[PDB]
């Protein structure tokens, strides 16, 4: 009975972003839908409330973009999520619960530079044989405000494009590094992504030769946003560095990363509103020689 937009008070509204009664028919199904922002001006996403069917739904992702892959009521996410860049805003995983946005922090959508659409991805895990009749309305409610937030959340995406896994090599490192040269960002969560061959992915800020861990995770565990215990400030002159560790054991051919494989690290940050950028990316390895003296911790496996 909840309408897609619910005014909350003079300045805020909730959007209820829900599957239009879908029926997953196999285990391991990804469905996607879109929701345009109802406002054309800038607005700020400041909270999220998951509404997941607690048996079947394994994970949910919410993205902001300007071109969803489809205009239909829903689609299969094999088709893509957005044809333009899809900016992740939120993850939920059943056995790795999200952490709240820090107080005073919002994502900026709408307006001139912000996303016009949300794209929701719902991943349905294992299914009982006998639910061919069943409609599901899983998704997320989103709290938006037109009140300017002091701190603006964004994403710093580190991606590997250059590396290949020679078959049967037990350990392959993919290294990513860029200098940072914007106003300060404060990293408060991260998410890792590879396919079946990823063993561990770690992110670091390097400042005057000293490495500070942002986070490290097995990319085979739930790919939600893990909190960074104490936010890591990243400033002009710092290098960001990431290492994905892959195995090629039991393979029978080269695997290109960046793609039978991928090494993605999503670093969620906030910046002071007047200096904020919503999205930054590193796709290179600017200081490869720096990795000879990476902390040994970066190479230690996680289950
Ligand atoms: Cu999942
Ligand atoms: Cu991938």
């Amino acid at each position: 009975t909840i309408g897609p937009v619910t005014p909350l008070d003079a300045s805020d509204f909730a959007l209820d972003i829900r599957m239009p009664g879908v029926t997953p028919k196999e285990s391991d199904t990804y469905f996607c839908m879109s929701m345009r922002l109802p406002v054309d001006e800038e607005a700020f996403v400041i909270d999220f409330k998951p509404r997941a069917s607690m048996d079947t739904v394994h994970h949910m992702l919410l993205f902001g973009c300007n071109m969803p892959s489809s205009t239909g009521s829903y689609w299969f996410c094999d088709e893509g999520t957005c044809t333009d860049k899809a900016n992740i805003l939120y993850a939920w995983a059943r056995n790795a619960p999200p952490t709240r946005l820090p107080k005073g922090v919002g994502f900026r959508v709408g307006g001139e530079t912000g996303s016009k659409y949300f794209v929701l991805q719902v991943h349905y895990g294992d299914i009982s044989a006998f639910r061919d009749n069943h409609k599901d309305c899983s998704g997320v409610s989103v709290h938006l405000t037109r009140v300017p937030q002091p701190l603006i959340a964004g994403m710093y995406l580190m991606m590997s494009v250059d590396t290949v896994i020679p078959p049967g090599e037990k350990v392959v490192n993919a290294d990513i590094s860029c200098q940072y040269k914007m106003y300060p960002m404060h990293v408060f969560a991260y998410r890792v992504h590879t396919h079946h061959l990823g063993k561990v992915v770690s992110g670091y800020r390097v400042r005057n030769g000293q490495w500070t861990l942002i986070g490290r995770q097995n990319p085979q565990l739930p790919q939600a946003f893990y909190p960074v215990e104490h936010p890591v400030d990243v400033t002009f002159g710092d290098i960001l560095a990431a290492r994905c560790v892959f195995t090629g054991e039991g393979r029978t051919e080269a695997t290109h990363i960046g793609s039978d494989e991928m090494c993605n690290l999503y670093i969620m940050y906030y910046m002071e509103a007047k200096y904020a950028l919503s999205f930054m990316t590193c796709t290179k390895n600017v200081a490869p020689d720096m990795f000879r003296t990476i902390p040994a911790e970066a190479n230690i496996p996680i289950p």
